RNA sequence: GCGCCGCUGGUGUAGUGGUAUCAUGCAAGAUUCCCAUUCUUGCGACCCGGGUUCGAUUCCCGGGCGGCG
RNA sequence: GCGCCGCUGGUGUAGUGGUAUCAUGCAAGAUUCCCAUUCUUGCGACCCGGGUUCGAUUCCCGGGCGGCG
């Protein structure tokens, strides 16, 4: 129901982006974005900074894309995006653990290789030159985070919950990339890593959200064949479809934040994981695709993590009561016992650690009674001193539970595409894009009526003041209609457009017309106060209904040439 | 001068940045960003882009880091940045075509490899699995700004002048990287690439920076031992010193720009190039670091892919008057010529297009009195049509020149910590950093004089109300005093500082301190207007002392506990 | 790459062939009520692999990382 | 990877063993004076490598890129 071919054209030619490296024949799965691209980018990341990071106090950080092979071996990748295949000498690749498997001798380490004689998707490469130290680009964004877990809690004082983001490129050396920006080889992620005390699980702000009505769509709801389900979202807590208010408070707002930057709320789910985690997805027409993710790694990363660097990652958290223990146990001399025996005193050390306080308190009753037992599978002298004592716990150790939102904002820009994509009534060579205001390229496109002369000290002037107020605009003074340039300003979803008329030169006051892309609509406004109204509508502090509501519509211009 | 021992202290324990990959021994010239250093280089990319970006309205665009090996063999990076050297058995590494040229046999393509019988600072990789396309991680920003310059010209209607710019990593496979950030194998770049009409040479808005007095090191300067000098930016284009009002205008917003983030004037200068370009230099405790680069690769990248992938990279230029030309032009039949002579005719199409207008018309002369002539080295028929006529051209094609200023945020970021690192005077143990507060990683701490309840609500209100204005800010509500706490919030530079005291909850109007970083001196104000006064002050609008100029200073507390 | 000495809580240090001192920091409770206050209590460390040894943080070797060329 | 057909100005197309049609777009000058107005003039293209041929954009082979599994 989306013209894709020609939304496609419109994107190709007006170079929202383009296929990267075209002129040398192009590469697959990698797009360099234009101008107006890139500056939707920027702000749906800009969006994304005062939604996340801003409003949760998020720690955000910025580690880099170079990462070496331990790390990315002790996470998994390596061996699950991984491996080493066989190739036919003229084409036709297979699998070798496969083909081994299948049997026969060869067609149709290096030790396996000589064995054969009877492939990564991580992009692979070597950090220092001679390359001693083999790596890869990150496939996502996530182990930076983990691996500065420590840093990060102490900056928050070693208190939970509390949360860390990037914002960065990841890499996937992609099979047959397909699929337009949906399945790339390069693509920019902004990953939260929420750490939370699993006895916690309440969030504070849940109430903020409660109220929303969003699409949900539960395991139970897909084994049994049935479709997705619009919910209040306090009521799905409640009943129990999500399991609690954090995963409901953070779904809400990424609604909130799909929303604000324009995909429509009717192509847009939450898809349960199932046999807790919520996807975001929407309707595009390559059907329901994923553009936000959700991962749950706890007891995953920071315990692997953990183990390979034999570095603690772990909370600390102050117990309001302090648990007394009674502990009753051995205190061995370590020297004595290691002396007298050689591989004995291992194995002797091996046991006495496992034993009961009964055996324990029974073995010094045999020993105050001078001076020594003996034991399972050798006599202990005293190179065995016992020990009994009160224990105070002022603090337990807590192993963080993780909440992972993964956003991939190629696939939200895509579907941001294809949700405001539209063509126009009758002159259909004229399409636009219904750019929420917070999000487009530019607020404002500033325009003369004609090529006349007595217009530019007004259009300079009022550039000027729009650079002033930090309103990304585009001027566009060419040599044709002012329908032209209407159809040019629109096509790139410019929101806003400043006309400046022969009324504006001619009259008292001076004032310019205000046009909505959408609507077409005007207004009209002295010209020294239309840069603060482009501004409040860029900040979405005022919608469009609230301009015409304050300022008089356009009913034709007055003056002409004179 | 500056305790570089003591700084890096405050900015490795407070995780303004830290060694990448720490936890597993770390990775040199790999380098993560904390919170507070994240929130740094975000605010001075933030900075930079409605400085350059959006004052002088650059196409920003986004292309991939990951580059397939003809780009940069084409770019030259390829055989300039690489090559491969042996390995002796037990380390020691030696240049290849060194060795050879030294002569003997071995030790103290891979033909060569052979020959020998008798390494490359770019990350190298492969796209696509199975690796027959080998690639890179860029260098460098800029090529691909190059590969979209048509494009980008197309954008800009085909006129000219015109920027793109690009923001984003680049990756530097270092021999042996020291001095901490200045030499790193991953950095991000700023990069602009301005293409201009090499007779248009002259910057209207450099009256805008012509009042400026910046050091100037120019060529002359070096070369007979001299220092760099002050100047006005005017007299300094008048007097020849810098070339043209483009490079000048460049010049000062670059230095506006340097100063804006921090960077002292005083250890600032512009370094000349010499046997037009001129970089930006900043002096610190490892001597003048290179901070902005320049180049000028005016025929050069666009003329190389030009030759490389035939597709020309050219604007064009309208002729005010179009210019007519006669053409005397042989017309040869291509197929009579070539079905007549085989690789003769190659020849002989090789050489009638080198003939002269007199050569030729002696020729037809020869051909209308019955019907062929013969040449060097062929009689020719009626395979050949002779042909003058009048030849009008309306557009002459223009080969841009570029400048290329580069910024490296690394080396700008770690300048600013040298210049804004400061410790008090007394309690040496409070270090703090003078960002200005356009920059500075939060505006505001939001804190409480002691831990009595009675002060939470007021710092949740003040706290909602910082997020409302999109402020920046970080509460301290811990467990000690004011002073470790202004202590605390002073070393990551927080700007400003909001305390509400017994003087809030007990008196009339609710109103609460704002305390300088720099001075530590307060004013009190009333706690529904502060945020907005830390939004005039982090959007420079206005100065401390402007605040100091219009609120009652702070001469103490009329209240306590009651 | 080569050479020069190092590596002990988050930061800085004591010391050791038998798991470790002091300070700071942070956490908690008191105290204080505008500039790292004071007291009590609590948390947290021998860079990694191999070797010799009964056992290495300690001795040796090799990596990694840092400083000085 | 395999298979299925393609690739001609920025976008879309005509056609061809001898360098190419039309439209749009953009540029310029007029015209118009609020929604791709009209007229004139101008700019800009055969995906890359190899093969056969005197010569390939055209035929064949192989890459690259796209569509359909
Ligand atoms: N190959 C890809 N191309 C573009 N976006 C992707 C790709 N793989 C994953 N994503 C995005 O990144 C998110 C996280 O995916 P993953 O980390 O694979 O679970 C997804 O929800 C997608 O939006
Ligand atoms: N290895 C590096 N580490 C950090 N910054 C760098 C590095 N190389 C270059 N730069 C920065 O990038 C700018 C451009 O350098 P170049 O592209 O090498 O001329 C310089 O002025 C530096 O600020």
């Amino acid at each position: 129901i989306v013209d894709r071919a020609k939304m496609g054209d419109t994107l190709k030619r007006r170079f929202f982006y383009d296929q990267a490296f075209a002129i040398y024949g192009g590469v697959s799965g990698l797009y360099d974005f234009g101008p107006v691209g890139c500056a939707l980018k920027n702000n749906i990341i800009q969006t994304w900074r005062q939604h996340f990071i801003q409003e949760e106090q998020i720690l955000e950080i910025d580690c880099t894309m170079l990462t070496p092979e331990p790390v990315l071996k002790t996470s998994g990748h390596v061996d699950k995006f991984a491996d080493f295949m066989v190739k036919d000498v003229k084409n036709g690749e297979r699998f070798r653990a496969d083909h081994l498997l299948k049997a026969h001798l060869q067609k149709l380490q290096q030790e396996l290789a000589d064995l054969f004689v009877n492939f990564n998707l991580m992009f692979k490469t070597f950090i220092g030159p001679g390359g001693n130290m083999p790596g890869y680009l990150r496939p996502e964004t996530a182990q930076g985070i983990f691996l500065n877990f420590k840093r990060l809690l102490e900056f928050n004082q070693g208190k939970l919950p509390f949360a860390a983001a990037q914002i960065g490129n990841s890499f996937r050396n992609e099979i047959s990339p397909r699929s337009g920006l949906i399945r790339v080889r390069e693509f920019t992620m902004a990953e939260i890593e929420h750490f939370v005390d699993p006895s916690e699980k309440d969030h504070p702000k849940f109430q903020n959200v409660a109220d929303l009505h969003l699409y949900l769509y539960s395991a139970k709801a897909q084994v049994s064949g049935q479709s997705a389900r619009k919910m209040r979202l306090g009521d799905a807590v409640e009943q129990g479809v999500i399991n609690n208010t954090v995963l409901g408070y953070f779904i809400g707002r990424i609604y909130l934040y799909l929303t604000k930057v324009g995909i429509s709320p009717d192509k847009l789910r939450f898809r349960q994981h199932m046999e807790d985690c919520w996807d975001a997805e929407s309707k595009t027409s390559y059907g329901w695709i994923e553009i936000v993710g959700c991962a749950d790694r706890s007891c995953y990363d920071l315990s692997c993590h953990a183990r390979a660097t034999k570095v603690p990652l772990v909370a600390e958290k102050p117990l309001k009561e302090p648990k007394t223990v009674n502990v009753v146990q051995f205190e061995p001399s370590k020297g004595a016992i290691g002396k007298a025996y050689k591989k004995d005193a291992k194995l002797v050390m091996e046991y006495l650690a496992i034993c009961d306080e009964c055996y324990i308190t029974e073995m010094e009753m045999l020993l105050n009674e001078k001076g020594e037992f003996t034991i399972e599978t050798q006599l202990t002298k005293d190179m065995i001193n016992v020990k009994r004592f009160q224990k105070t716990l002022y603090v337990e150790e807590v192993v963080p539970n993780v909440i992972e939102p993964s956003f991939g904002l190629g696939r939200i820009m895509y579907t941001v595409f294809e949700h405001t994509f539209h063509v126009r009534e009758g002159d259909e060579q004229r399409t636009f894009f219904s750019f929420p205001a917070v999000v487009a390229p530019f607020k404002c496109s500033v325009l003369p009526l004609s090529q006349n002369q007595e217009f530019m000290p007004f259009v300079k002037e009022l550039s000027e003041a729009l650079t002033r107020h930090g309103v990304s605009h585009k001027v566009d003074d060419s040599s044709g209609s002012i329908g032209r340039r209407y159809a040019r300003t629109d096509e790139i979803g410019v929101a806003f457009g400043v006309t400046i008329d022969f009324d504006t030169v001619n009259k008292t006051p001076h004032t310019a017309t205000l046009r909505d892309r959408d609507s077409m609509r005007q207004i009209r406004a002295e010209i020294s106060e239309l840069p603060s109204i482009v501004q409040d509508l860029a900040n979405g502090n005022i919608t469009w209904a609230d301009v015409e509501a304050r300022y008089p519509l356009f009913e034709g211009q007055e003056t002409g040439k004179k």
